[PDB]
């Protein structure tokens, strides 16, 4: 078989289960994530000679490391075997989905944005510009509906097209300001010789923000301890910048 492994990421209640079901039908099964009792759901479908293995991640509002659901989702995204990620966004209620998307884009993984429930969005009379989304996010964007079937085949096409690509299309460089960017550069330089399994920019962001995993690992690697005030301060600056970018994307792409 010609296998493509795809993770479905998204906030709770965005339409992940429905999209999963629409794509896999009855070809799905459940188990547990390793070492925990938390359920893992996987499914399969075939498209143009390819076999797509879909894995639904726990719903996550953000990708921190202070709850088992975020630990499972983020561990998989960072350390798992997905060839690409579909970020399932609620088209009617996009803001938190887009925030989560930015976090994942900084991991430098292949991501397709699936704006689902597009049939519901239409009814509200809202106008969503797919071109503006692709421009501001730098990734493929597909409008989908699990009710009407809109976009489902286009999504399958983009999955297989994107999986074949040698690199990621996107490259999400959000300017966090002089002071944060300076510390990022210093951290990257400090770790230049380390064999990190994730890009140094993302690592630096999480370390500076006092992430339970990355801050601890950073210190083990020789980075200095940071005061609680600095960790909170960086975490806040970074989140605030992400939120303002989301707000701008929404202003530009939604009407
Ligand atoms: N109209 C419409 N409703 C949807 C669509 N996808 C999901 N929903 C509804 O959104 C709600 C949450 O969907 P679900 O798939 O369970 O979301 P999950 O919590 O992310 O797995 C349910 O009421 C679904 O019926 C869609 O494409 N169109
Ligand atoms: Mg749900
Ligand atoms: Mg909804």
């Amino acid at each position: 078989l010609h296998m493509v492994k795809v993770a479905l990421a998204g906030c709770p209640n965005v339409g992940k289960t429905s999209l999963f079901n629409a794509l896999t039908g009855t070809k799905q099964y459940v188990a547990n994530w390793p070492g925990v009792t938390v359920e893992k759901k996987e499914g399969v479908f075939t498209y143009k000679g390819y076999t797509i293995n879909l894995i639904d991640l726990p719903g996550t509002y953000s990708l921190g490391y202070s709850s088992i659901d975020e630990k499972i989702a983020r561990d998989y995204l960072l350390k798992g075997d997905a060839d690409l990620v579909i970020l399932v966004a609620d088209s009617v209620n996009p803001e938190q989905s887009l925030y989560l998307l930015l976090e994942i884009l900084e991991m430098e993984k292949k991501v397709i944005l699936a704006m689902t429930a597009i049939d519901e969005a239409k009814k509200t009379g809202m106008k969503i510009d797919r071109y503006e989304l692709q421009k501001h996010l730098g990734i493929p964007v597909v409008f989908t509906s699990s009710v009407t079937g809109e976009g489902l085949e286009e999504l399958k096409e983009k999955i297989v097209e994107y999986a074949q690509k040698n690199t990621i299309l996107h490259r999400m460089i959000l300017d966090y300001g002089e002071k944060v960017e300076s510390e990022i550069k210093k951290v990257e330089n400090f770790l230049r010789d380390k064999k990190l399994r994730i890009n140094p920019r993302y690592f630096a962001l999480k370390y500076l923000s006092g992430d339970p995993e990355f801050y601890s690992e950073g210190v083990k690697l020789g980075l200095p301890e940071l005061s609680e005030e600095e960790r909170i301060g960086y975490r806040l600056l970074i989140a605030k910048r992400k939120r303002e970018y989301v707000e701008n994307v929404v202003k530009e792409a939604f009407a």
